[PDB]
């Protein structure tokens, strides 16, 4: 299906204005960490140790340690800043959490992103991009900003520490 | 005049996507060093000696030695990384330089920042923040991360060289 | 500082005969739009949509939509005519531009205006009026021609676009 | 006889400092409207209707409607501004009027212009220009500023509305 | 802000050894004429007539005729000698000009002066003196050499030409 | 022996900070007048008449009149300014004088300059320059700034008035 460009992300992010607060935060976390929505929903505060967010991908078993100093230039996302916002605004045991501080599921996150997407009025060639497409956007952005190698390493394609 | 928060800095930073390459770098350098724009524009590579960026403030005459190991945690800004980028991307005699490696003036930096600010679409209570507001942001962020004493020290509110005395910034 | 009257504006305008082509046009645009020089220098052709010149004041953040049908009767200044001249004679990305189609800075505009002012040979009580005085002139002329409310509106003292709200100027 | 250049007009205008107030106003009106002195003296406020000054030339019968929005760049003359000054300063039934608010004749206007001309100290090759030469100056100035066609149309050489 | 003494002027002058050729000349012209930097940058060769440099101050409108025979004894500055050097070394339409004979702006002059000031290594009580401090120095030196009346006259605190009246400076 | 460059003069001048006040003043006077130390020590206030310092060189008999308006650009030395400082700070019958206002000898001046030189930490190829080398520095500086002819005229190599 259709991909998601940076400009399109900005339009959806804007429409997410009237969405629950965690949606915009989940979008930021998805692009800056490049992790699958299933893993994003599993992330907990105890997973962060000494400036590194440890992630064992549920689907692949790939274990990586993501530096919280990461940032995506094109969208102006600072991983630390996003994490600070998740801590203060959401305040759950899970980094990403509902308004009632409960863990979120992939279906719920994807569903709300879809609503924000419709609210933006964007048109796409073929099936509109889902929340999952934020992972490809992350790779494409990190490739230009750093390197295709870095993008691949971060996505889990190769605890394996992520550096740069 | 309105202040600029860390989240607002990031919106403007994003909006700077279509600005000259030096804008984002000047923004980062302003927040991590806390120096006035006039002084940012004066900084040269020869001012860095043994991991320290020597700055004599143009307006006040205050002489400080800034450790290049500094980081602004809230925004993920590393002074060393930023300087590396300035060297690799701008490559002028001055740390901040145009695409043609020429020095920049305070007016030009402020002007481009103002344009990126408008592009972000942010709304402000009162007059919008200018590039100068990045110095106040630096202070508030450093006050939290390190201390009110550190911030006042960095802002300019003793490695004695060949005559002149410099205030060494620590931690 | 001294004010500038309509008759004095014309003496300086005459004196601008030997000034760059953009000076007279910048003078006309300053009086008919009432915008600060910093904003005049920022205006671009892309800011004009369906007979309206959109302006976000750099200093205040005030967003207004100026109808291009405006006229300053006292001096025979037509905004549309002036814009046509700017397009045909200057032809830059910015409405006001140099002979090389480059953007102009507030300092340059003020400097050339100051020179034309001296060339006119006018005498003033107190410090002579600067290019900024054209904004006050705009207000006084509009206050008489239309209303004190209109002038304050134009000076910056609701076409809602993609997010941002604009104050539409009427009559 | 000799012509009158823009710089020469400025010198005479300067010397007109000590001349009756209507002289400078008549000079401005002469250059911006390009009309003969005989017609200038006949102009009345009732001749202006909806931003147009209607003039039927006495000598030729040519009927033209001059837009009050006209202006001469070289000399910084705004027709509306000059008319506003004539209204406030002179205040007669005729646009151009004496100090005692009475109509002026061509001879009087020409005579005072001649005195201002002498007072300026200018030297000319051949007979000095008279007030009549302001009409040629008008044409030469409007030609450069707009076009020879416009100059001719305004002078009455071709109610005929004047536009541009 | 700190004042600048005659001895300090010489230290900065020495330090200007590696500055553009126009810096030392602009410094000399500032002290011997006592004019604001904005006006120094505006001066042209056509302004000198029969041994007098005609200056209409941009800010105040004050019109003075400065005799080119002036000297600043305390520093050995001769106005005629300085002007000769400006003509021979700079050779622009403006008395003070860049290496490419282009006019200079107040900001550029101040900026280079500030750099020479730092290079001298002088220490100051309070904010260091800027190029503007050369005008106060001119006044204090002239007050001693000639009189308080002369200084106030020169600073701008009657050869009547074609309309405009000029204040002739004497002795 | 080794020569003295302008940069070296600046370093020694800086080290002269802790030297008697007359040393720095003697250094300035030596470079701006280009006279031998023996003559510098003989200079008196009565030798200055109408902006000219009259000097009859002891060794050669050469009589020259040095304009007090002279200045050395490279070192920022104004002869008048230096003389003003000698008058106010030293206040002796001799232009150059000791702390107790007594005349100085060549040996004393040379000796203190040597101490300031050592204090600067400079290294030289061959024998370090003595106070006498300030005379050569003067010539080399005046040559570039004005002309070799001027340098020679000032040094006494050709009352003979010095001009320019």
């Amino acid at each position: 299906r259709s991909r998601l460009t940076a400009d399109e992300y900005l339009k959806i992010y804007q429409a997410a204005e009237s969405s629950p607060c965690w949606l915009r935060l989940a979008m930021e976390l998805a692009v800056v960490t490049g992790q699958r929505v299933g893993d994003l929903c599993e992330m907990k505060w105890s997973d962060i140790v000494d400036g590194y967010l440890y992630v064992e991908q549920s689907k692949t078993g790939v274990k990586i340690a993501i530096p919280t100093a990461l940032h995506i230039d094109a969208l102006g996302i600072s991983m630390k800043e996003t994490l600070d916002k998740c801590k203060e605004i959401l305040g759950g045991e899970t980094i990403i959490a509902s308004t009632r501080r409960e863990p979120l599921s992939s279906g719920t996150v994807s569903r709300y992103f879809m609503r924000a997407r419709k609210a933006s009025g964007l048109s796409f060639e073929g099936d509109p991009p889902t929340f999952h497409e934020l992972r490809s956007l992350s790779a494409r952005l990190y490739e230009k900003q750093i390197s295709d190698k870095f993008a691949q390493h971060l996505l889990g394609h190769k605890w394996d520490k992520i550096e740069i």
